[PDB]
């Protein structure tokens, strides 16, 4: 398993990460995490908001007790404070940053978090204030690196000016390439790592809806992998600074995802994949 530098501050992760969200039957969740590590995945992603009352963080914390903590990069997050009919409410006051961090440390049962993200931006608090408390947490050793998720270009730039941002987590896949026009270039200018979430799930849902397409399947066959591996490989190929965090609850799919790292695609291969996604009469439909 290759390792890559995520951002410029010193974080180093496995080229493929693992999203723990979906896991929240405990023994079996722990077993998936342990097998991911046995496959060389060291980067594990969660958030305070996943599971019930932080049960996903608790799960990861239990799994960690069976692993070498210092070999693993734990990413978690804070910021979503309530969810209701009216929608999601974010909070980014310094007191909340600190209390969320402490609660996550306790649920994960760790002395530090590697990568701590603002999960959702608080549009009522200047981002400098939130980042200021995150800077204090870095200086105290409570967290090592700071991430953002779903942030505007203006928020990214202003955040980074206060304390360097290590990663941006955003949706990115063959089916969702909005970040390419402005976000990707900006992250590259600032040295910020890119962490795609839903690198395969939206495509899987689509594949299922359309099933109940062939160009993608024929390209996967051509490249000796499955359609999902091709999708994940495409994301993997978008840069040395791109680390996707697909989730799964199944060991077989975990092994499939790891297998996607084997796929090698040329610039031309990549365009062909992108371009595909905007007896006498014994014939078949053309590709
Ligand atoms: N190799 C694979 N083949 C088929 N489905 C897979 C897969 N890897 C992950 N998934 C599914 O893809 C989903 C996860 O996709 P994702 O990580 O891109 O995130 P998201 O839920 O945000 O879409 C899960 O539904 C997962 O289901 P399983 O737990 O049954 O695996």
């Amino acid at each position: 398993m290759p390792r890559v530098k995520l951002g410029t501050q010193g974080l180093e992760v496995s080229k493929l990460g693992f999203g723990c969200m979906g896991l929240s039957p405990e023994e079996q969740g722990i077993a998936v995490i342990k097998e991911a590590f046995n496959c060389g995945i060291t980067f594990f992603d969660t958030s305070d908001i996943y599971g019930e009352n932080g049960s996903n963080e608790e799960l990861l914390g239990k799994a960690l007790k069976q692993l070498p903590r210092e070999k693993i990069q734990v990413g978690t997050k804070f910021g979503i404070h309530e969810i209701g009919f009216s929608g999601v409410k974010a909070k980014g006051t310094p007191d909340y940053v600190r209390s969320c961090c402490e609660a996550s440390l306790k649920r994960l049962d760790v002395d530090y978090i590697d990568l701590f993200y603002i999960h959702r931006i608080d549009t009522t608090v200047p981002i400098e204030i939130t980042m200021g408390e995150l800077k204090k947490l870095v200086e105290e050793g409570k967290i090592k690196y700071v991430g953002l998720s779903e942030a505007s270009p203006d928020t990214i730039r202003r955040a980074h000016a206060v304390h360097p941002v290590t990663a941006l987590q955003i949706e990115y896949s063959l089916w969702t390439r909005d970040i390419e026009d402005e976000i990707v270039p900006l992250c590259r200018q600032l040295g910020i790592g890119i962490v795609p979430y839903s690198p395969i799930g939206r495509g899987l849902f689509w594949g299922k809806a359309i099933k109940e397409y062939y160009r993608i399947e024929a390209l996967s066959q051509k490249h000796g992998c499955t359609p999902v591996q091709l999708a994940l490989a495409w994301v993997l190929h978008q840069g040395e600074d791109v680390v996707p965090i697909p989730g799964t609850t199944k060991i077989k799919n975990l092994h499939n995802n790891v297998g996607a790292l084997k796929v090698k695609l040329t610039k031309e291969d990549l365009k062909e994949i992108s371009d595909a996604v905007p007896w006498k009469f014994a014939n078949t439909p053309p590709l």
